[PDB]
């Protein structure tokens, strides 16, 4: 069930400059977490083309986060050549794109790099458990399209497509506890997705390549 070689993530400094590599599980340590470890990460926010978002339900058998909502893909650029390329954040969109199949079965020709759009980059920090947590800063990746889903039940236990009003409804669950959300997705609701979502035809004016936002 384990794999030989554990996965790599890359290890950043503040501004996302590359300063090593590290261990998956390594990288997820609370202790080393609270050590100032920090990793590049994506998360993909996916809307179909009658703009509902599509929201993952992480498997119960996740070590971070079991059997929480949360968007369409939350992981990381691997620390190979073909990942680690930052020209044109070409890395992190190739990595959303092997995620995006592995994770949801979208078949890589729907949704190819070119296809996934750069938005801006978020720091932020979460605890899963007394073991687990969360250190990255994360590329924002959008798109717009409609897809094939075929998820791997050993990664997503469901998924929604949400239209703006239903978010809001499934954040109420959420808060009254009736189900699980991400500190992320919880944060991210809370702070720019619903700006961005207004704004689907005109997010040029949300691109920012340069500032690292913090939350
Ligand atoms: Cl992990
Ligand atoms: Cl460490
Ligand atoms: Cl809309
Ligand atoms: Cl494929
Ligand atoms: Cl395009
Ligand atoms: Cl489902
Ligand atoms: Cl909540
Ligand atoms: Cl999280
Ligand atoms: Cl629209
Ligand atoms: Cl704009
Ligand atoms: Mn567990
Ligand atoms: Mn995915
Ligand atoms: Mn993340
Ligand atoms: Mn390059
Ligand atoms: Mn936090
Ligand atoms: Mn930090
Ligand atoms: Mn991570
Ligand atoms: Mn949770
Ligand atoms: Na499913
Ligand atoms: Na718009």
């Amino acid at each position: 069930q384990v794999q030989l070689l554990a996965e790599m993530c890359i290890l950043i400094d503040e501004n996302d400059n590359k300063i090593g590599a590290e261990t998956k599980k390594n990288c997820h340590l609370n202790e080393n977490i609270e050590k100032g470890l920090l990793h590049r990460a994506f998360s993909v926010f996916l809307f179909n083309t009658e703009n509902k978002l599509l929201l993952q339900q992480r498997s119960d058998a996740k070590i971070t986060f079991p059997g929480c909502f949360t968007n369409t893909c939350c992981s990381h650029p691997l620390s190979n050549p073909a990942e680690l390329e930052e020209s044109d954040a070409l890395g992190v969109r190739r990595a959303a794109q092997r995620r995006l199949k592995a994770e949801l079965g979208i078949p890589l020709e729907e949704v190819p790099p070119e296809e996934i759009n750069y938005l801006t980059r978020i720091h932020y920090k979460a605890q899963s458990d007394g073991i687990w947590g969360e250190h990255e800063i994360d590329y924002i990746l959008l798109v717009r399209m409609n897809v094939t889903l075929n998820p791997d039940p050993n990664e997503i236990k469901s998924y929604c497509y949400v239209s703006k009003e239903e978010l809001k409804e499934l954040l109420k669950k959420a808060a009254s506890g009736e189900i699980k959300i991400t500190p992320w997705f919880k944060i991210i609701a809370a702070t720019f997705l619903f700006k961005w979502w207004d704004n689907l035809n005109h997010l040029n004016q949300f691109v920012d390549h340069e500032k690292i936002y913090r939350m």
